[PDB]
């Protein structure tokens, strides 16, 4: 089966600013910012379309890792995406892949947009409770940054 999702995040940050964080000094920034990661890794590639990235994390008290590989990464136009390629654990899912945008907000601040495509063996479905962990870990992962880059302008 092939499902879809759609996040959207409003910030009072500009979209650009935004994007150098989430994505451009992502492997600095994110640990720093996001209090369960630890680390983001580069494994093998360049920065561009390919690379594999190893976000480490802890979860229930564990130390768990996923890995993420670069699809298109379009800073002109604020866009980024990306599918987790492994990690910790297992099973039902085949694939899960990520779109995401910054768009102009309000007045001068962002929005930013994630459209979630989750690929399933047969008519299995994707499951209901870890989708809610997803987005609540979305939800603070974005919280988190903005936190962050407010509290440190210029870095
Ligand atoms: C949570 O929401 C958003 C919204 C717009 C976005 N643009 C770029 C990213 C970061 C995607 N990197 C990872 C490691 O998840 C992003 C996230
Ligand atoms: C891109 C994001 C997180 C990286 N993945 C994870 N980060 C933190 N905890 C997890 N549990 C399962 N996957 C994760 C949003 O937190
Ligand atoms: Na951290």
């Amino acid at each position: 089966g092939v499902f879809t999702f759609q996040d959207e995040y409003t910030s009072t940050i500009a979209p650009a600013k935004l994007y150098k964080a989430l994505v451009t000094d992502a492997d600095i920034i994110i640990p720093k910012a996001v209090e369960t990661i630890q680390s983001v890794e580069i494994v093998e590639g360049n920065g561009g379309p390919g690379t594999i990235k190893k976000l480490t994390f802890i979860e229930g008290g564990e130390s768990k890792y996923v890995l993420h590989k670069i699809e298109a990464i379009d800073e002109a136009n604020l866009g980024y995406n990306y599918s987790i390629v492994g990690g910790v654990g297992l099973d039902t899912i085949e694939k899960i892949s990520f779109e995401t945008k910054l768009v102009e907000g309000a007045n001068g601040g962002s929005i930013g947009k994630v459209t979630i495509k989750i690929e399933t063996k047969g008519d299995a479905q994707p499951n209901e409770e870890e989708g809610k962990a997803a987005k609540a870990r979305g939800d603070a992962f974005f919280k988190a940054i903005e936190s962050y880059l407010s509290a440190h302008p210029d870095y």
